[PDB]
């Protein structure tokens, strides 16, 4: 019965959410355990690792790659296609499957490189892989924000597999054909702890 | 014809086609002009149009300080509840705000907007409850991915069911409600072609 009453603090980030395993995962402990109070916190990955270092967090769903990672458990949870979406009267819907070098005179939306640093740096490796140096667009607040100003036609924009149930009319998210460079979800927790509370929700993840 | 327009939006009505249709349609019909979109709450879009960092904003009516502008109405879509997939209101085919009284409610300001944040506090308060609120501490954007984790239930414009986060479904709200309203404002007297062609493009 130990761990079953009390209070957990789950932290994850603002695309991650997006990904189908962090609600399942809290929904899962939710069950098992409705006694414990839980706690959300949306944030970055730096601002989850900082706070699991602090105390301010017990378990974080984030992306693995991350200096300092080597200081925590981090169990790897989802790896993810990256995919590119565009308005749907874009000429480029019309290929079948989309090559990224057909995007390099565009404009590329995206997140501030604070606000999502791991994502950004393999956004950007894929276009340059794919031979060009994206130009950066406009910054937007978070990642279904890009989403929108897509619609409006104001940019193409690379997002993680999981936001393509952002169905808005007028984008499509079509799929690269080159490295396809994935984003990685990692449950991460602190070395060393023996809440039971923290195992009734790491197994939960992991039965 | 040439110059640069400041366009403002609330991240809400940005999933409303309004928003997008009428700058997609815009930037093809006048490629000249420099398009800025900042995205924000209605609040700081109407202090945007008077220090003037703002030239025209999609924003819903009815604030304070309304008077010291043009509002013109745009939409005004229905509001609906998102709720996870196993709740047992999915089952209905009409729900009620009743049947969801002693119900955990996610909303958060920052997302939804105070003026359709108070307006569903307000349509609870008709149904016949004060609705308790599921999580004032550290607010985060998007609550419908905290409704597929089973905490809740929230309510939000009729736009924002493209949202087809898995295991969240959306109904109607057979209780008559508020609607979720978007004007679309610029500067009493601001005498700019560019601007007019903006507005011209929105209401033609």
């Amino acid at each position: 019965v130990r761990g079953e009453l009390g209070v957990l603090r789950v932290g994850f980030t603002a695309s991650s959410a997006f990904n189908s395993v962090v609600p399942t995962a809290i929904r899962a402990f939710r069950r098992a355990y409705p006694d414990v109070r839980l706690q959300l916190e949306e944030d970055n990955t730096t601002r989850l690792a900082d706070g699991l270092n602090e105390g301010s967090l017990d378990v974080a769903f984030l992306r693995p790659g991350f200096a300092g990672s080597e200081r925590f458990h981090l169990r790897m949870l989802s790896e993810e296609p990256m995919m590119i979406v565009m308005a749907e009267n874009h000429p480029a819907a019309s290929y079948e499957e989309i090559s990224l070098s057909a995007f390099r005179d565009e404009t590329f939306l995206l997140f501030p490189r604070e606000i999502g640093l791991t994502l950004y740096d393999s956004v950007i490796e894929s276009c340059r892989t794919a031979g060009f140096e994206p130009t950066i667009g406009q910054l937007a607040p978070q990642i279904a924000s890009v989403i929108n100003l897509v619609a409006a036609e104001m940019g193409v924009s690379i997002v993680p597999a999981s936001m393509s149930q952002v169905k808005v009319i007028g984008v499509v998210y079509r799929h690269i054909a080159d490295q396809t460079p994935t984003a990685k979800l990692a449950l991460a927790y602190r070395r060393g702890d023996t809440s039971p509370v923290l195992r009734n929700f790491v197994l939960t993840v992991f039965p």
